[PDB]
């Protein structure tokens, strides 16, 4: 049962990571969110996190890939 409200909240969450609005999440953008949680990862640690959900091999996180991260934390 997929609603427009569901889609809107997912969009809101993606947008919190994708600050510059170009549709992909970079290590810089991931780092800003993790440091706000209280963590302090290195650049390489941030790339190992992307590598985990990077289903198309392009090095950064896109919308469907972000959706699988959300599915795992729920
Ligand atoms: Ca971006
Ligand atoms: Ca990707």
């Amino acid at each position: 049962q997929l609603t427009e409200e569901q889609i809107a909240e997912f969009k809101e969450a993606f947008s919190l990571y994708d600050k510059d609005g170009d549709g992909t999440i970079t290590t810089k953008e991931l780092g800003t969110v993790m440091r706000s949680l209280g963590l302090n990862p290195t650049e390489a640690e941030l790339q190992d996190m992307i590598n985990e959900v990077d289903a198309d091999g392009n090095g950064t996180i896109d919308f469907p890939e972000f959706l699988t991260m959300m599915a795992r934390i729920m």
